[PDB]
């Protein structure tokens, strides 16, 4: 179970010293990584979040009037042109501020929640990286939402149903909740800070979520709830992050318009729910150690003849399953048909089906599973209705 | 018809002089842009391609071994950590040889057809930045396919087919090739160019393709061919580059095991179609006028009540179009119905639906178009149908 070696041994990425810390995304990489981007995308629509794109550098004078050039300069890389330097982007939360003042907002636009899969980069110690887990660049499941103070209770439950849905269905159903300590030093009013912690305090309790306090010091700019997820083998793995901000909208001039008719700062809340995908990646890798579920696997079926008799209907079936939406592959190489069955287990394909001479004669297959299960010879249209209802459904487990 | 007018007019977009020539993209350009996406990704489905995503730096040790570093050094971004420097990508092309030279590849993996919608970023003078047309951050449907010399023809072909089918999805079948005159100093042997030359010549017979000869030197990598598609407007657009590559494979030692059993080095084919999305983005826009059609289109359709009585109803059906696939908005606001009907007009909303009184009490919509079309009411399962059809054929025009 180590996600270097499986990410190897399924050519699903790589890394060289050339850009240390930044991921090759292979073929089979890649299309794990946009069937989570489509995850995403869908709880995205169910509630009702925008998704954007912000530029990859911006002017450093910006992110000095953030606040964030002082406290973590060190980690941001810089590039120049014109005599102006700019810095690669490390978060995305002063370009959605930038999106959001385009435009005079006025409280029945809030809340507004702003996605992004946004690519970010920090300048990591290169002893500190460590395959996908610590690297330089990633890209994460960001938000942020604007809303006003009353609305901190609603969005918070919203975020936290969030958590709990998404992380189930990769089969994560243990999960610890962290709530944060305030500092000393802190930005807002005191009087901020308490009603903000009673719409946390409240929303927690409607969840039923049992919550311990992080030792540590908490963040200076509002409360901070963290989320962690264990894996089949008892490991905690923190990836869930709901940050309130009192502090960047001030900073940035964002405003809007209240019912009152005044110019009313917004709450920010920035929230990802799996971190950086990169790491919830590897995560995956090493919790199914390999044996990634059907909608998650790069190539779901491969169809195999025994003799180049069968090698035409092989190649019809193939196009016949790609139309259907399945990722699938022809594999009709001289080789014996065990050889080939052994080959496409090792290498985790979900499903296997086998064309000898009788199944062309009668418009069926012969299907095998990578776990060695023989489910008989079924028709056709029957494989595909059944492999279409475990993608969409996105079962953790076969037939 | 001007993209940047229209841009601030839909919201699509916009830019600031803190990220010069960065394109923001707001949620309904983006939503425009992750449409075009899926366009591309269904035709790299269907001639096969695989989809990657590379590194967005690389050591500059390694540009140096491309031989651009020489010659275009100056407009790329460059930035460093722990006393190593660091390019911003200009080109995917050598992330993708930096796949290909992972692992041992044989004749029998050739074709093979490397695509991403890479981001490159160009140090281009601010005085030449120009909203959407003219960008430093820019996103290309890019693409490497690394083949045979004998397989040049073939693949040719499949880029040129490639270059009409999806220039006219969009209603654009003018179409200006030009090929290029080879230059004085090149790399690659006499007889290595004039084969693939040949190879040129006889996929464009085959194509029924006349094509022109640039009248400027052309590149000293390979021949290459270029094509110009015109617009509404008789404007001519040079987009799609097909460029034979000698020279990169060797110099970053790519290498395949030919049937012979020896080591050749594999041809490089460089394609793009659309170009800068960003900058065919703006090309649609005046294209369209902002009449984007529906597949395009940010916001499908919108419904409305009439009064309040209504708005229980029209909230089912936004929900009940959503988990059809359509992007619908509800437009529940204290405004009457014709103010309603303008502004979503002036918005180029393709269709919108009225909800009255009797349409609630007969599970019926009334339907009215941009164009300002009075389509009748019309039953609901009915305009769901309709509407589908024409997403998914993806039809220039409308009911
Ligand atoms: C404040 O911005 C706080 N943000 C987060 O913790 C955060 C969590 C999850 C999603 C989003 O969008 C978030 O912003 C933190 O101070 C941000 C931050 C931490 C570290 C660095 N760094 O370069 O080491 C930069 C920003
Ligand atoms: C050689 O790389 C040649 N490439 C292309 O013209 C090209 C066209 C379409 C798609 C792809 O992937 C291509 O590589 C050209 O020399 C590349 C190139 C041109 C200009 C600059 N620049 O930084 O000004 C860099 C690379
Ligand atoms: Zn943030
Ligand atoms: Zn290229």
């Amino acid at each position: 179970r180590d996600h270097r070696k499986i990410g190897k041994q399924l050519d699903l990425y790589h890394m060289q010293e050339e850009a240390p810390g930044m991921v090759f995304w292979h073929n089979d990489g890649w299309t794990i990584f946009r069937e989570l981007e489509v995850f995403v995308r869908s709880k995205l629509k169910e509630y009702q979040y925008q998704e954007v794109k912000g530029p990859f550098m911006m002017d450093r004078v910006l992110w000095e009037k953030t606040g964030h050039w002082d406290n973590y300069k060190d980690a941001m890389f810089t590039t120049s042109s014109e005599n102006r330097e700019y810095c690669i982007k490390p978060m995305n939360c002063p370009g959605h501020v930038q999106i959001f003042n385009q435009g005079l907002k006025s409280y029945r636009d809030l809340p507004l929640r702003m996605a992004e899969f946004g690519s970010c980069h920090r300048n990591e110690p290169s002893g500190s990286l460590h395959g996908l887990m610590r690297v330089r660049g990633f890209t994460q499941d960001d938000a942020h939402i604007f809303c006003t103070e009353e609305q901190i209770r609603d969005e918070v439950n919203g975020c936290i149903r969030l958590v709990y849905d998404m992380y189930s269905t990769f089969g994560f159903e243990k999960i610890v909740v962290k709530l944060s300590t305030r500092p000393e030093k802190r930005i807002g009013s005191d009087e901020m800070w308490d009603r903000a912690e009673a719409d946390l305090a409240v929303a927690l309790e409607e969840n039923n979520i049992p919550f311990e306090y992080q030792l540590g010091e908490g963040a200076f700019k509002g409360p901070k709830i963290e989320f962690t997820l264990y894996d089949c083998l008892d490991r905690a793995w923190q990836c869930g992050t709901v940050q309130l901000d009192f502090s960047l909208p001030s900073r940035l001039s964002a405003s809007y318009v209240g019912e009152d008719n005044e110019r009313k700062v917004p709450v920010m809340i920035h929230r990802a729910i799996l971190g950086s995908m990169e790491r919830f990646i590897g995560i995956l890798t090493e919790e199914f150690a390999g044996f990634f579920p059907t909608w998650l696997a790069p190539v779901q079926v491969v169809i195999m003849n025994i003799t180049d008799s069968q090698s035409e209907y092989v190649n019809e079936l193939t196009q016949k399953l790609s139309n259907a939406g399945i990722r699938v592959k022809a594999d009709l190489r001289n080789e014996k048909i065990g050889f080939k069955i052994r080959e496409h287990t090792l290498r985790r394909v979900p499903y296997m089906l086998v064309c000898g001479d009788k199944e062309v004669e009668s418009g069926k297959v012969a299907v095998r599973t990578r776990r060695g299960k023989d489910l008989g010879s079924m028709d056709v249209n029957e494989v595909i209705e059944k492999l279409q209802q475990e993608i969409r459904s996105r079962s953790l487990k076969q037939l």
